[PDB]
């Protein structure tokens, strides 16, 4: 069984904690071959850490993408597009590929961008994993609160096209335990580990993303492969790490390095 | 105790078999933190497999720099770096940090105004410096390399401009039955020894060797048992590589830990 070819359409973080770093780390971790088309690239400023969103050209873009296609991706996420066009063409190159499997991270003013979503994703998405906050952006919604917001919101989502949603909720919802929702359509099931700590959590949800792509790639169902995501990323996040006094990158490598976390599921 | 902080200075290898891909990789298939500061990107043509490459503006590099110093590497990899004022650059930021060991692959093919700027501004402050045979014969001024003694003049020569260790990659570039790579520290060549293994999907095993011997580095060995990790690294790589198209296939950077460690044999010649 050949390496699965696992492409990520993405910036880059120049902390290296999120974004297609993120991504490429946990393909790597996840035994497939981890591939990029980049997008943007994000810097921070030594002394305030203040971030700087550097666009590349749409040209640049397109070459990538030539041949990211030649070489033929099994899986592609999205993470940081930025932009209607790039969200766009992301759509079409996933239908231009012969991949099976497509995880939208809709990572997010300007409302047009998440319109374009909606418009060109959320219908190709076999997966979309949407956090607390980017859920009620793409319901419409507004601010979700608890599991039954959530649900809602996993409803609107689902009508709007996509197969399988999870809805982060995290450190954003309950403190003592870590919930997502998932939904398939016909069922909601609540995902849960116990909560770590929260000070180093940088670049969880590229993480979990990253995983729930492989975890598909290598032959997992929507629902078996975001359980899977959830423990990997729960163990990166129990082991994250003070980087310096404001950022802390989750460890990318802990769930084979250092343990495995076990999720409880319910359906709800 | 925490990951070691590893960062490369290099291109983006759209195929993702080398270049900052083979890097990321490596560095986190070695239990580092890896990190970048992307120099330029590298596509290629579809039906040509015909490289282009768009580098990446100054500023950004300068801020992507910015950035990774303020986190502090513990080692730093140069990779593809395109032009003097990158090559300049990269050298002062490895002296700028607090980093302890800087691994030089002296990329140039897949302007030799840059083979002088590596000379001058990267040999110098090189832990390590990882040339191929073509690269070897270019910074030594000899031209073309064919033998363990080309390679131990290459070594002395690269060595007196100021590189701490030297090796020589050698490998199918050598053309014999066994993998051959020569190792110098100025006192002692040590040849390096593995099987030859296919030759048809090798793409980003250079980018992959000095990458891990980064890594390893950044890890506590010795300039000398890095190297020699790095080889049965690759080695390991380059054994499972597979076919991408009728133009490439990758090293499986993965291969080490996922399916075997391949002896390297040490002899001092
Ligand atoms: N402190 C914690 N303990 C356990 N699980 C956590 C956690 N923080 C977040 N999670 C979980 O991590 C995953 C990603 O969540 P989410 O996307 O909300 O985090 P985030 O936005 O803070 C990270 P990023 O820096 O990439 O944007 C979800 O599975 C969520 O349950
Ligand atoms: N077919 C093969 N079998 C065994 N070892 C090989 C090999 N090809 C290269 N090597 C070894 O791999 C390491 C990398 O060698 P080198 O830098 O010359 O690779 P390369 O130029 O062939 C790949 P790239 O340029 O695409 O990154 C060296 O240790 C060399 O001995
Ligand atoms: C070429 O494949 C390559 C190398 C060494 O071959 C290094 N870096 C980048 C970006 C490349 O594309
Ligand atoms: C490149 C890139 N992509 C995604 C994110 C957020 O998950 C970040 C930062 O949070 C980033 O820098």
């Amino acid at each position: 069984g050949a390496l699965k070819k696992v492409l990520t359409i993405a910036g880059s973080d120049t902390s290296a904690g999120a974004g297609m770093q993120a991504d490429l780390k946990t393909f790597q971790e996840l035994d497939t071959y981890g591939m990029v088309a980049l997008t943007a690239i994000v810097t921070m400023d030594k002394d305030t850490w203040s971030h700087d969103v550097t666009p590349l050209p749409m040209d640049v873009f397109e070459k990538q993408l030539e041949t990211a296609l030649s070489i033929g991706p099994d899986a592609i996420k999205t993470g940081m597009l930025g932009t209607e066009e790039i969200i766009k063409r992301a759509g079409e190159v996933y239908e231009a590929s012969n991949a099976q499997y497509f995880v939208v991270d809709p990572v997010m003013l300007n409302p047009g961008n998440t319109e374009a979503m909606i418009k060109y994703l959320l219908p190709k998405a076999t997966v979309v994993t949407p956090n607390l906050f980017e859920a009620g952006q793409l319901s419409g919604l507004g601010k979700l609160n608890s599991i039954e917001d959530m649900k809602k919101a996993a409803t609107i989502i689902f009508d709007k096209g996509a197969q399988h949603v999870i809805i982060k909720g995290g450190k954003a919802l309950d403190q003592d335990k870590s919930y997502d929702l998932y939904y398939d359509g016909q069922t909601f099931y609540q995902l849960t580990t116990d909560m770590f700590q929260q000070s180093y959590n940088h670049g969880a949800g590229c993480t979990f993303a990253a995983a729930t792509t492989a975890y598909l790639a290598n032959g997992k169902s929507p629902k078996e492969a975001v359980i899977s995501a959830k423990a990997f990323v729960a163990s990166a996040i129990k082991n994250g790490w003070k980087m310096n006094d404001f950022v802390g990158p989750v460890d990318h490598g802990a769930y084979n390095r250092i343990e495995h976390i076990d999720v409880e599921v319910t359906e709800v």
